[PDB]
């Protein structure tokens, strides 16, 4: 059990579904970057060092990407000028260790956003007069994969020795159950349940993902390599990769439970094949399952 | 008697819609608004016993007919009239063996983004007053009324104003208290189960219900579950003495019992589709939810 020791949060890589700079906060000038940027932009990484990001940006987006550092925010639209046009994004900025670092997404594509807010409104007050826990957290669980279109949605529940239940599930025709079972404690092991406490959401929209490493992987101001904690893009552990090439599913997203600054569990999200999951799908997912946290509590509560 | 007049049964709507009450069977027209005869120029008699795909869109009445299958409103319709065609938000009910069909104005980006910066403000409230201002003012951001105003019930079902936010110029209500009288029993009842209502202009013309009979079962019309409900004469008085003409109110209920009202006061008339009071009321459910979290702070 070297599962506890990797250091997950310094992976010196991103999934390349998006692209990753770090920025300083006066004038905004690249300090490194993810080397998939090269397709973007058709330069070398390494050229990049010291330029200011403004320059690869429309006017509008260098002055909203300014605005949003300089004085709710995320996501921000950002559209880049490529030499094969102008390409939009959504971008995903966060400060952590005296640095700025901007993430690039694929937008948010929906025909149907007045629905998805009817559902999640519908959903937050069935969550709220649930009268016990299964309950709660099959409704959580059915309404995440109505928005998410992910075939497997699971709230599986830690027990004290760090071991877990699948305790719901809301699934798709066709696709096997994990229902009621139970799962060792190092299938989530200690770093990574410490930092999902801190940082409760994740996606890993393909498995299968070559990871693209950061040019350079040095913070700029402190020194060592960029602490990815915070950043939507982190290439995540290849033995957890592996785990889920065994399980046969080849998108993952969760979100985590967290009661008394604790881990109290997790909504595990599976899909057969590769799919991505917009930042605002992501948010949605979140608000799900604070509402069924402080659910969580009520029911708890009610029994003692 | 404030709390013994019918509200739920005037058999007139507010005419800036329309309302057909229709068979669970095969959607022949039981009753209609006067107005319809506006709309259709026919005069309610004529309507009377037609299928209402008669006056529907082929794929308006598929969509109608779907939806009283099995999350639904709004519906877009759009109804033949000897004007051409005519586009609008249904909203349906089904109560009390019947079909209630109301036709609304339809809707009309910025928009999405700011529901979702709201409640992205709210999931982050510091504390209880915090987070009703910022309901105020994203309500005031999105429906564009002049005032919007938080007001908690107390243990006596009087209130006060506990929030507030208003463009330049509208006079402020904030911290006053008003009587339960004002807000009466038969009311706060129905408000307990009907969330939201708008009235888009305190001086309208109530269309009559023709004929207004439940044709199932006997009876006045009851319009509960309407959108556009005639209300009392006597808050109509009211809101005429505030100086404010059009109003809309988003109920907030916890524990079964109403705890307080969202409501937005303009000074001229103003009326805000199904998709944007829609996004008030998500708004409503997540302060709804928050009220506890903060309470909790104790
Ligand atoms: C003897 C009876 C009444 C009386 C009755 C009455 N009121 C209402 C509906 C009301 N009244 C409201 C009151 C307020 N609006 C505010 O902004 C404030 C305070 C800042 C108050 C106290 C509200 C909000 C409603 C709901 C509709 C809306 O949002 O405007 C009704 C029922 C109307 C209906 O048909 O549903 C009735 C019968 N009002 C009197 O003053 C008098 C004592
Ligand atoms: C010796 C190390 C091992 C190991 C490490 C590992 N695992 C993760 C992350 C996750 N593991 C998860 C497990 C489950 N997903 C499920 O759906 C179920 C059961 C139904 C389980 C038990 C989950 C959910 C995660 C979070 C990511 C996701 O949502 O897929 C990590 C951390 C990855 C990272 O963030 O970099 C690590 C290092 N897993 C093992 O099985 C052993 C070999």
């Amino acid at each position: 059990t070297e599962c506890d020791r990797e250091p997950i949060h310094i992976p010196g890589a991103i999934q390349p579904h998006g692209y990753l700079f770090v920025v300083s906060e006066t004038d905004l000038r690249i300090a490194s970057v993810s080397a998939n940027v090269e397709d973007l932009l058709r330069q070398p990484p390494a050229s990049l060092l010291n330029v200011p990001i403004a320059h690869y940006l429309t006017a509008a987006s260098a002055a909203r990407l300014t605005h949003a550092l300089h004085g709710a925010i995320n996501p921000i639209r950002l559209d880049v000028v490529t030499p094969d046009g102008e390409r939009a994004f959504n971008g995903i900025l966060h400060r952590h260790d005296s640095i700025v670092i901007l993430e690039l997404e694929p937008r948010d594509e929906s025909r149907y956003t007045n629905e998805f807010f009817r559902s999640v409104r519908v959903a937050i007050r069935r969550l709220q007069t649930a009268a016990d826990l299964p309950t709660a957290c099959w409704i959580a669980a059915s309404e995440v994969r109505r928005i998410t279109g992910f075939d497997r949605i699971k709230v599986y529940q830690f027990a004290a020795d760090w071991s877990g239940q699948v305790i719901a599930e809301d699934r798709d025709s066709g696709i096997p159950s994990l229902l009621d079972f139970h799962f060792p404690s190092s299938d989530i092991p200690a770093q990574s349940r410490a930092l999902y406490t801190i940082n409760p959401v994740r996606i890993i929209p393909d498995i299968g993902y070559r990871p693209s490493p950061l040019v350079p992987d040095i913070n700029p101001r402190l020194g060592g390599p960029i602490d990815l904690s915070f950043s939507v893009l982190r290439s995540v552990s290849p033995t957890h990769l592996e785990y889920m090439v065994n399980m046969g599913m080849h998108a993952a997203m969760s979100i985590s439970i967290v009661r008394d600054n604790r881990l109290w569990g997790m909504i595990s999200c599976h899909n057969l094949t590769p799919r991505f999951v917009s930042y605002e799908v992501r948010q949605a997912c979140e608000l799900i399952a604070q509402v069924l946290t402080w659910q969580i509590g009520v029911l708890e509560e009610a029994e003692i």
